[PDB]
């Protein structure tokens, strides 16, 4: 049921039946997030969850792909995200294309790029950590002192956190362990995105797009406050089709939204499943 990284949600047969849908994590989040998508999905349709690794976003799909290709050898390969587990998914299609495998669906939840280019620069990391000191201040109630600027400018996104962790700790606050693994792991997942390298995809997309970014994703990075109609993805997926859902992007794993998203996801499934027989 757990093995390593791969969550069983549902169990192919022993030999035979339908094609499997591989399904990759949420940022602060694992694969059960896409229990209610499997009850809208079809009768025997078995379902692995790709839980979370680290490195890169590449770096990630060198570890998911060998896996894949373990469990489901040439294809055809279905593969299925929401938020971070959108671009997961897709950079998966691209190492398994690279080999040579049958990719025959790309299903991408509300996995929507920021409305312009996040900067990776020094001027950007003392920006943003303004801004989450001025929060901090409002939320914590406290004033803070003159941030480390140069020492936070060279470290990646792991090493501004736990910089920023161990300057927690050290005055007052002794965080759970829990609440820190959960909050490290989620900022540092969803930061792994903006440095993502997007290549040419050259099969079928299909992207459930919702109208909009919830208002903490806003918070994390005010750039997601503006969205274009093609998610972003329109120069690296020539045969793209988006599926308006509405609402929000938390909104759209879930009930009753997932249900427009299954019901189109289950007719895609149902030509694949008719063109094997
Ligand atoms: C073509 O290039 C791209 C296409 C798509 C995307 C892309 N796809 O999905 C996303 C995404 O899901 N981003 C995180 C959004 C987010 C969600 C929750 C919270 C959240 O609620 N919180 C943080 C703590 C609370 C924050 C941000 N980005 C990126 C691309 O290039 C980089």
């Amino acid at each position: 049921q757990i093995d390593g990284f791969v969550r069983t949600l549902r169990a192919r047969p022993e030999a035979g039946g339908k094609v499997p849908v591989f399904v990759f994590h949420p940022a602060g989040g694992s694969t059960v997030v896409y229990e209610p998508l499997l009850g809208r999905l079809p009768a025997d349709t078995p379902m692995y969850g790709f839980e979370r690794v680290e490195g890169s976003i590449e770096e990630r799909a060198q570890q998911y792909v060998p896996k894949l290709i373990e469990m489901q050898g040439d294809g055809p390969y279905v593969l299925v995200g929401w938020s971070l587990g959108g671009v997961l998914a897709y950079a998966c299609a691209i190492g398994l294309r690279r080999l040579g495998k049958d990719v025959r669906f790309v299903g991408l939840i509300d996995a929507v790029r920021a409305g312009e280019e996040i900067p990776q620069t020094k001027e950007e990391i003392r920006k943003r950590w303004d801004r989450y000191a001025a929060f901090a201040e409002k939320t914590f109630n406290v004033t803070i002192p003159a941030i480390p600027y140069e020492q936070l400018e060279e470290l990646d996104d792991e090493g501004q956190v736990r910089f920023v962790l161990d300057a927690v700790s050290q005055s007052g606050v002794q965080i759970p362990a829990g609440i820190i693994e959960h909050q490290r792991t989620s900022y540092l997942d969803n930061r792994a995105i903006d440095t993502a390298q997007i290549q040419p995809y050259d099969g079928h997309v299909t992207l459930y797009m919702a109208d909009r970014y919830h208002d903490d994703a806003i918070m994390f990075e005010p750039r997601y406050a503006v969205r274009q109609p093609d998610g972003g993805w329109g120069e690296y997926v020539s045969d793209l089709e988006v599926v308006p859902i509405g609402g929000e992007h938390i909104q759209a794993i879930d009930e009753p939204i997932i249900a427009k998203v299954g019901e189109h996801m289950s007719r895609a499934l149902g030509q694949i499943e008719a063109d094997r027989t």
